[PDB]
Formats: C-alpha cells, sequence, structure tokens
RNA sequence: GCUGU
RNA sequence: CGC
RNA sequence: GCUGU
C-alpha cells in the first residue's frame, strides 16, 4: 500500500473532478514521482497519523484514496 | 524514511 | 484519465 | 451501470 498513482490531468493541468472527487494522486510538486509508472511514495508515517516532518518527502493521501 | 500484525 |  | 479527458 505504499505506492499510488498519479493523476495525469492534474500533471497537464487539467482536473476537473478536483482533487476530493479525483481517485489518483495530486501530490506536491516537491515529491518525486518515479517516472516509470507514474506513481509517487506514500507517507506511510501518516497513514497512521504519525507523520510530524514539517516538510515531508512522501505523499500524504487524503483519506478517500486509502483503505 | 518511515511499511511487519 | 487510450487502452 | 454507466462517470476518466
Ligand atoms: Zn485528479
Ligand atoms: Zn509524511
Amino acid at each position: 500500500t505504499d505506492r499510488l498513482e498519479v493523476c495525469r490531468e492534474y500533471q497537464r493541468g487539467n482536473c476537473n473532478r478536483g482533487e476530493n472527487d479525483c481517485r489518483f494522486a495530486h501530490p506536491a510538486d516537491s515529491t518525486m514521482i518515479d517516472t516509470n509508472d507514474n506513481t509517487v511514495t506514500v507517507c506511510m508515517d501518516y497513514i497512521k497519523g504519525r507523520c510530524s516532518r514539517e516538510k515531508c518527502k512522501y505523499f500524504h493521501p487524503p483519506a478517500h484514496l486509502q483503505a
């Protein structure tokens, strides 16, 4: 559960659904995208409510993208 | 740099 | 979010 | 049971 696929329409500035209603990740630009399968690394601490980093390297998925 | 019960 |  | 460019 540590990888999520990025929204292509978000990446080309084009998501009419918006982050809340989109089934794909809308990550921050500082988060590294694996260009081979267009995914981002999920913050596993965040899934458990235990990420306290001021600037985390990984994606914090909204609840609708999880479990 | 986290993922393991 | 062209398979 | 359809929603996705
Ligand atoms: Zn989107
Ligand atoms: Zn985090």
